């Protein structure tokens, strides 16, 4: 029941991102930004210590860390004593970027951080109320086919309704989803409609998130895109895939409502 | 296909399975109720587009069952793929469908997750027990801990911990969890009492059955006259229970989020 970085699983990025006809060199910049709810261990006297890790993984790092390998991984610290918080910082920034194959950012925060700190919602205009019908659950990224015929703008969309299945355990993925652009104006009930389509579509937040980037980037043509989704957390730890044009990182990480 | 509304995945758990090994009668020693939060409900409107909400449920300690957690999960997952025609259809089902799962009414709210915007993480009340400067190496339960524990004067006070964990005896994964104990009678030894709650560590429990041994060890052993005792669980499969168990308190004042939740 001891630590034992063993237990990271990485699984390397080129798979899906093959499957989207990208090159090496990639059309976006980024980050996967982590947030690690039950971070545990014993200090130096046995005593159990509690945390919330927040953790960053380039989005150029040739692995992504499999989610329930992370948390076994993560549970390995429970019944482990440590020097100190640093050793544990110091500990999970070596295994993480060993697996990733890049250095990762990691904070491990006391609990006493989070006190007062409000839930956020997503930025600009929200595009799910809208009086439509869906007539299947089918994924379709030609629902984004005309989508973006309106005139120049720069803008901010999101949308609390997607959801997809994850790949390996056939349990939902929820997420919201925020598309900040400037490029000819987007259709609404189209970009809903391609959003909802991912619905019964099997994903990893990650690759869900780069496949809405290359698909508006293909069918919708803007000239800046960044599309940051958070998910709700899995075992103990969300993913929040943020991928831009020109950005490397977002300007805020803030837990949302079903977070 | 996505199995649809199905409320036979409900599973009922007989609170009085684990009451008994408490040696508590018909008649319980506590008041107070089992407060959940369903972070993941979704479902189709009458048209095919998908919902999202917060639900937040409330289960009289007194009902003959509680429901078992990944049974929730998986009956709220039937709503997944379903068309309702209104938000208070679903309210009314779920009502409904817990209500008979756990044998007594239940209160469920179905919030919109704009409700939520500027909401608090909060942390729990009193002083925290946890900065000490004492040695484990034990982590087996131990409810002699607390013999001896509340030898000092007659107070009123109100202690929390944030190093509640144990685990969860079905699916077998650990439960993290606060705590809050809020009492009148002799002051308790804070080290005594961190040991104990320590001891749950590798102790299979439920969250509702863990806060009731709690309650009850402290009352044998520490005699207060006046005792609260509220855990606050992280969620597993998208839904937490947050038990609360008193002697003269009927339930929290808030269903409000602390940090790990
Ligand atoms: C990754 O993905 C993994 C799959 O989960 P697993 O190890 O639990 O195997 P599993 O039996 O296949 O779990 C499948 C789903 O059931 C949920 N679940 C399991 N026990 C539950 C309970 N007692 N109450 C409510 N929901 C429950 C899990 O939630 P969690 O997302 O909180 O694990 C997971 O979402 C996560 O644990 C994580 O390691
Ligand atoms: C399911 N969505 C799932 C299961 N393991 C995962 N790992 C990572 N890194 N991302 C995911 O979305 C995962
Ligand atoms: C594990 N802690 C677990 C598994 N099923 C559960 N159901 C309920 N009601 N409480 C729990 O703590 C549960």
């Amino acid at each position: 029941n001891q630590y034992d970085p063993s237990l990271l699983q990485p699984v390397p990025r080129s798979l899906n991102r093959n499957d989207l006809h990208l090159s090496a060199t990639l059309p976006f910049q980024g980050c996967d930004i982590w947030t690690l709810y039950e971070l545990s261990w014993l200090n130096q006297k046995g005593l159990p210590q509690v945390a919330i890790g927040e953790v960053s993984i380039p989005a150029t790092s040739a692995n992504l860390i499999e989610s329930k390998s992370f948390k076994l991984y993560l549970n390995s610290y429970n019944q482990t004593r440590f020097a100190s918080w640093d050793e544990v910082q110091t500990r999970l920034v070596h295994d993480l970027s060993a697996c990733a194959g890049e250095t990762v950012t990691v904070n491990v925060k006391s609990l006493n951080e989070y006190t007062a700190e409000p839930i956020v919602t997503m930025q600009g205009e929200c595009i799910d109320d809208q009086d439509i019908e869906i007539a299947n659950y089918e994924f379709d990224d030609a629902l984004l086919q005309g989508a973006a015929q309106g005139e120049e703008v720069s803008e901010v969309l999101h949308s609390h309704l997607l959801k997809s299945n994850c790949l390996i355990t056939n349990q939902p993925d929820w997420g919201s989803v925020e598309i900040a652009y400037h490029g000819a104006k987007m259709n609404r009930e189209a970009l809903l409609r391609y959003l909802v389509s991912f619905r019964e579509h099997n994903e990893f937040h990650e690759q869900c998130v780069e496949r809405i980037f290359t698909d508006i980037m293909r069918y919708c043509q803007p000239q800046s895109l960044t599309v940051y989704a958070r998910y709700t957390r899995l075992g103990g730890l969300d993913i929040n895939p943020f991928r831009s044009s020109h950005q490397s990182a977002p300007n805020h990480n803030q837990r949302m409502a079903r977070q």
